[PDB]
């Protein structure tokens, strides 16, 4: 998160920190959010050979009693997900058991908010602490330069006149508008110039329901 503020610890109790394993590279990291006690919603580009979720985290470097580290048994990447265009950049992770409900862990033109542990600048490392930023929802024309952006599938997020932005490491995290999840962090420019592209959750709600009911 570029240009944001440190979250009040545990104030976003649905946030999930994902550590993703690849067979031929070191670990990668993404965000996500708990939508049922045994399901996390994230971006399809955060798929890997295996994933661990950490719920209850603020400072991700320091283990505390709020932490619940949970195994993912199965990854449900959207069947139409496209690795080039990042169309249908959405994925459900089924956890091995249901999370415990605690104060720190629970399920979940206008201004919206996004949180994550991603980098705080192009050249900066990932944040130790959960950060949050308020971003403007833009008209789709603002995202035209992303040649494969589609207004029906995706939100266009972040006033280009501000530096404020989600960035590397924030992928998979939710965008909340009036407290309801409306987007998933998907992609943007390497130079962090807003706006960025988010998955439009509303479009995928039938598919979300289909996975949950079968699992
Ligand atoms: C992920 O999305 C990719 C981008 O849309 C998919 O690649 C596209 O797949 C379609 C088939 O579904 C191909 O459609 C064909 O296009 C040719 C014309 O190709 C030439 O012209 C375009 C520019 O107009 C250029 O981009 C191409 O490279 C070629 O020079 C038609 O003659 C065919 O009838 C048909 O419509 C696209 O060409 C193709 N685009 C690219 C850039 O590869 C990809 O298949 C998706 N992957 C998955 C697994 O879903
Ligand atoms: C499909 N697509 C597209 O049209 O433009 C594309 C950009 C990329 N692409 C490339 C990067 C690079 O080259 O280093 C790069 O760093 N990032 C990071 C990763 C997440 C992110 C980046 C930058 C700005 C904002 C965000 C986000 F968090 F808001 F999503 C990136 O998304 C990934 C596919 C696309
Ligand atoms: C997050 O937790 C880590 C681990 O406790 C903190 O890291 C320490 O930071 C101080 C300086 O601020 C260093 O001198 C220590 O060596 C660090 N310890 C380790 C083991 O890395 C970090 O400050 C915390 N971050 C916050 C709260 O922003
Ligand atoms: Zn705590």
């Amino acid at each position: 998160i570029i240009g944001g503020t440190e979250c009040k610890p545990h104030s976003r109790p649905y946030m999930a920190y994902l550590e993703i394993v690849t067979s031929n590279g070191p670990s990668k990291f993404c965000g996500g959010f708990l939508i049922r006690r045994n399901f996390v919603l994230t971006a399809a580009h955060c798929a890997g050979r295996s994933i661990t979720v950490t719920l209850g985290a603020h400072n991700i470097t320091e283990e505390e009693d709020t932490w619940q580290k949970l195994e993912v048994i199965k990854q449900f990447r959207h069947p139409k997900y496209n690795t080039s265009t990042l169309h249908h950049d959405i994925m459900l992770l089924k956890l091995k058991e249901k999370a415990s409900l605690t104060l720190a862990v629970g399920t979940l033109g206008r201004m919206c908010r996004v949180a994550g542990w991603g980098r705080t600048g192009v050249l900066k490392p990932g944040s130790d602490t959960l950060q949050e930023v308020k971003l403007r929802l833009m008209d789709p024309q603002a995202c035209s330069h992303f040649r494969d952006f589609d207004h029906n599938l995706q939100l266009c997020v972040g006033n280009p006149r501000k530096t404020k932005s989600a960035f590397k490491g924030d992928s998979g995290g939710p965008l909340l508008c009036a407290g309801a999840a409306q987007g998933i962090v998907s992609y943007g420019r390497s130079d962090a110039k807003p706006p960025a592209v988010f998955t439009r959750i509303s479009h995928y709600q039938p598919w979300i329901n289909q996975i949950l009911q079968a699992n």
